[PDB]
Order: C-alpha cells, then structure tokens, then sequence
C-alpha cells in the first residue's frame, strides 16, 4: 500500500520520511517558514497565528516568517522544494504531502476533552429548490480542489457509493478553489450545491462572513481528523524538537488563535500519528483513485 517517493527513506515503517543523518542533507535555517492550510484567504489567519509564530520564533531562536500560500498544490510543492519549513496541511493533503514533500506529521487541534474532528457537508441555500442530496442530480456541485478530502474526494466517493451519482455522468462538477469561496458562493446563490468542511463552515459564520441564514445543510458525514501539523523531514532532529515543542507549549488563553479555533471547537494541540489518524483518509484517498505520483 501506501508508498513514499522514492527521494525519501522509511526504515522504521511508520510510513513517513526518515530524518537523514547525513548531515550534509539536513537544513538549520535562519528563517523558519510557516503555512497554514489554504481553506480561506489566507489573510484571515495572518493575525491568528502571529503570536503562535513569535513563541515559535522565541523557542527555536529563528526568525519566523508567514507563507500566506493559496493552494494545496503550491503548499505542497514548497514544502517539497525546501522552502516551506513547518505546515499544517488540509486534511486531504496530509497522505500526498507525507509521500511527495516529505512532511512529518506529529500534532492536530483537538477540543479541551480530547475529542476532535471535523465532517463534510453538502449545503444549499435556501429557496435555491436544492432540498436534499438526490436533488443535485442533473445540476451542479461546487468542489474546491481535487486534494481536498471533505471538498472533493469524501463526497465523490459518498455520491458514487450511496447516492449513485458519478460527475460527468449524473451532476456537473465546478472547483472553487477554496472552502470559503464555495461557501460565499452558496451564500450569494452562485452554486446552488457545495462540499466542505464543517469547521472551516463555522469559523466563517462566527467571523459573519456568511450568515447562518444564507446556508442549508443537506448531508453531513463521518467525522476526520483536522488539519496535520507537520515538519519537513531535512531540518536538524534537534531544530526539529523545539519546533515540537514550541506547539505543545504554546499557552492559548486569550490568543487570537483560540479565538479563532474555538469556533469550531478546539482548545489544544495533541498527538497523532500519521498512520493511526489517517487511515481513513488514505482508503478514501485510494476509493478515488489517488495514487501518490510525485511526478
Ligand atoms: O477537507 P479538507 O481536506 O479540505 O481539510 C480541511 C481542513 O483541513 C479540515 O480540518
């Protein structure tokens, strides 16, 4: 099953890539560069994550510096290429990013209880005559990009599964780019169907930048982990171990970054493991045919 890219080496089977020990392979930058994932504008979560990164900066004695990245594509090929540092990745980036740009996972948010998680959604807005799923058939459904689990691969595997229903075939698929920007489009009656992320959905609501009276949800699904939070694989094992730290020492009270995770419910960081949390994502992965080519 799932496989590396071959630039990388897995010698203790959890399936991500090894630290090296040649030390000519491995990377101390003076400047650290993080990105989160691109479910928004990225301008949104500039100021969320700004104090975050300067006890980032304090805890590895790097300057720090925000990627304000606006595709999953672009996430993932600098983190490949050496230029991105420290990531969290989109939920259905995590297997793909692990594979081609040799990203370590290690942590992922999680509520003050230990729960976590995040579930598609299929919404409308209402009056649009879109009333339940089995009403998309012969229309349209906004996706938002072909990396993304709750945004394309979840509901076409779903749709296929259960609701017999194949793109091309039995509805037509359009890409939004973004989670917001399928949610703003449902909102202003440009789609009158979209898949995504729950989470992403209520942080949106919360910050008004929908109304909770524009939206109509139609299908909810299993719960996934959320965004992984990882390292390139190259930096110094020990740079690597303040970076981990700095996330689980970082004290959220009154931070922008609790504001703005609590709304969709989250209060910490905790551990994962790519292989445990993300089994589900590389079977559906593998239910759309997703193959890891790094190219
Ligand atoms: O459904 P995805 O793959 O777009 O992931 C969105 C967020 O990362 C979930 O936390």
């Amino acid at each position: 099953a799932f496989q590396l890219d071959s630039r990388y080496q897995d010698n203790d089977g959890d399936l991500i890539a090894d630290i090296p020990s040649d030390e000519s392979k491995l990377v101390d930058p003076s400047t650290l560069v993080f990105a989160y994932t691109p479910v928004e504008d990225p301008a949104v979560y500039k100021e969320v994550w700004s104090e975050f990164l300067d006890h980032l900066a304090e805890t590895t004695g790097k300057n720090v510096q925000f990627f304000p990245v606006q595709s999953n594509a672009a996430q993932i090929e600098a983190m490949r290429a050496g230029r991105l540092h420290i990531a969290g990745f989109n939920t259905g980036s995590n297997p793909l990013a692990v594979a081609c740009a040799g990203f370590r996972p290690f942590t992922m948010m999680a509520a003050a209880d230990g729960s976590f998680g995040y579930e598609m959604e299929i919404i409308s807005y209402p009056g649009s005559g879109v009333n339940d799923v089995e009403d998309i058939r012969g229309g349209e459904l906004a996706f938002t990009s072909q990396t993304s689990n709750s945004g394309f691969k979840a509901p076409s595997a779903i749709l296929k599964a259960d609701y017999n229903m194949i793109a091309g075939e039995d509805f037509e698929p359009v890409f939004s780019g973004k989670h917001d920007n399928s949610i703003l489009g449902v909102a202003n009656r440009d789609y009158k169907a979209a898949a995504v992320a729950n989470s992403v959905l209520n942080r949106m609501l919360s910050r008004d930048v929908v109304s909770e009276d524009q939206i109509v949800s139609l299908y909810k699904s299993q719960t996934f982990p959320t965004t992984g939070y990882g390292i390139a694989h190259n930096l110094t094992p020990e740079l690597q171990e303040k970076i981990q730290d700095a996330f689980f020492s970082f004290n959220w009270e009154g931070t922008a970054l609790e504001e703005e995770f609590s709304k969709s419910g989250e209060a910490q960081f905790v551990p994962i493991t790519f292989k445990n949390h993300w089994e589900v994502i590389r079977k559906i992965d593998a239910a759309n045919g997703v193959a890891y080519n790094c190219r």
